[PDB]
């Protein structure tokens, strides 16, 4: 990589505090990024993903249109070792940011949500990742698509930063890491993808929000 600390202190912290959206290119390098790509493609090829989000439910069921496919990855599974390394590297970054990302104190994360857009013209509608205060404060996405050309293949992640009249368009480029605030500051969508598009997402939890979300959404026997 490039030292997690240099990346965090000189780019990720100031850019997150200023814009709420931060892009790091060439995060792990070609050899590691390619190993991750190999692992994700292996998962896909061996059937570990779901069939995909039901986008249009037709009268017939062979005609149904399915979109983003997913699998949850802990990073310790056999054949997911390098995914685990990515997750450790994301954690290292976040660790070096803590106390500096807004007023958040990050104390945990989800497992990795690995997504595959099959390349059938499906995307992902505009949404907010954490609209209801469930404790997720930062979304972290790693992209693995070598030689992606959005003009040909689509698949741009378009973010609609609150209060600004502008789009932030992020191509799902190989070895690119994206951070953005998970709440309503950053509604976003994925534009239709016409080639197979892979991404690995982790969400980091703010300790306080997560603690009260547990109060909100809920046990010991008497
Ligand atoms: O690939 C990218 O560029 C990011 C795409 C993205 O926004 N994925 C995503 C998936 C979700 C699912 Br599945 C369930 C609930 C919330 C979700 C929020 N976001
Ligand atoms: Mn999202």
């Amino acid at each position: 990589p490039l030292p997690a600390l240099k990346l965090a202190l000189e780019y990720i912290v100031p850019c997150m505090n200023k814009h709420g959206i931060c892009v790091v290119d060439d995060f792990l390098g070609k050899e590691t990024g390619q190993q991750i790509g190999d692992e994700v493609r292996a998962l896909h090829d061996t059937g570990k993903f779901t069939d995909g989000q039901l986008v249009s439910q037709k009268s017939d069921s062979s005609k149904d249109i399915r979109g983003d496919k997913i699998t949850w990855i802990e990073g310790k599974e056999p054949g997911c070792e390098t995914i685990g390394l990515l997750m450790s590297s994301m954690d290292d970054l976040i660790r070096h940011c803590n106390g500096k990302l807004g007023s958040y104190k990050i104390n945990g994360r989800t497992k990795a949500m690995v997504a595959c857009y099959p390349g059938n013209g499906t995307g992902y509608v505009r949404h907010v990742d954490n609209p209801n205060g469930d404790g997720r404060c930062v979304t972290c996405i790693y992209y693995l698509n070598k030689d992606w050309d959005a003009k040909v293949s689509g698949g741009i992640l378009r973010i609609f930063p609150e209060g600004k009249a502008q789009f932030a368009d992020i191509e799902p480029k190989f070895d690119r890491l994206l951070f953005f605030w998970s709440d309503r500051r950053n509604p976003h969508e994925v534009q239709p993808a016409y080639a197979t598009r892979y991404a690995i997402t982790v969400w980091y939890f703010d300790a306080d929000e997560r603690a009260r979300a547990k109060v909100k959404y809920l046990r010991v026997e008497l």
